DNA sequence: TTGACTCTCTTAA
DNA sequence: GAGAGTCA
DNA sequence: TTGACTCTCTTAA
DNA sequence: GAGAGTCA
């Protein structure tokens, strides 16, 4: 809600009760040919969720709390940012997975930053192959590799240089 | 159906009118701080674009022909890869710019791939800076680099571990 | 047969 | 990656 | 007040 | 990154 001590205990309630999540050991890429380890606090498969939480998609979560008599929401990881700037360079900032666990709700695992940021971090290299990122990632992004391309580039003619 | 003959010849004239859009000389990064040139095929930014050429969204355009009566319409970056198999792995195959420059139809700076592989190379370090990409990307890709993320990874209490 | 517009759709963050 | 409404 | 559902939206390839 | 309709 308004107050900062009012945000500040939103932050908090939502800490206490994601604290009591499941804790998932999950083992990742780093790059460089290292494997390393991630806690990720799962929200449950299924309502309930935990106080305050509660499921708008498939993986899409929301976080509720009563404040002045009012119903103030938001979505589930973006709680942590509550006192944050709300946007970057005309860009809206968005909750990311450094973990890419969508279920998880740990914001040792969540950052702050534009879409464009966020998508980019599926393909990191990863903080032990090469990871540029200023705030670093925890794993090579999930679609790191060579990929899968059917066809490259290619004329019939001479009509065209690279 | 149209014959192998006929989807070669759609090829054919579309490259060459491809070939006669203005050519555009671009200076590009290539990653490891190197500088390289890319040469685009620029369709017009307003009609007319060139015989069978029409727009269909600010930065969307399809290639029309008319074939024994029939009105056959393609995407207009698809046309290069007719003969191709259309998916992958169960994913649609999409045309991919190498150069990053919708407008260019430069079918050298074209490929063929997912729409994760096409998204990818937005985040690539580029020809010179690491790409692993099995087709070669031409280009650092236009948002590589350390982002600009506004909050990192952070908790009020002791609930989490990483 | 062709040009120049119009509209909505896909994907996965 | 989001916001908001309908019920009980 | 709290929970458990429902719906559509944003972005940039 | 896509497909398809209207009109002259
Ligand atoms: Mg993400
Ligand atoms: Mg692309
Ligand atoms: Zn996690
Ligand atoms: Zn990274
Ligand atoms: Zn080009
Ligand atoms: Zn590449």
């Amino acid at each position: 809600a308004l107050t900062n001590a009012q945000i500040l205990a939103v932050i908090d309630s939502w800490e206490e009760t994601v604290g009591q999540f499941p804790v998932i050991t999950h083992h990742v890429p780093l790059g460089g040919g290292l494997q390393g380890t991630l806690h990720c606090y799962e929200i449950p498969l299924a309502a309930p969720y935990g106080v305050g939480f509660a499921k708008n998609g498939p993986t899409r979560w929301q976080y509720k709390r009563t404040i002045n008599q009012v119903v103030h929401r938001w979505g589930s990881h973006t709680v942590p940012f509550l006192l944050e700037p709300d946007n970057i360079n005309g860009k809206t900032c968005t909750a990311s997975h450094l973990c890419h666990n969508t279920r998880c709700h740990n914001p040792l695992h969540l950052c702050w930053e534009s879409l464009d940021d966020n998508k980019g971090r599926n393909w990191c290299p990863g903080p032990n192959g090469g990871c540029v990122h200023a705030v670093v990632c925890l794993r090579q992004g999930p679609l790191y590799g060579p990929g899968a391309t059917v066809a490259g580039p290619q004329q019939r003619g001479s009509h065209f240089v690279v």
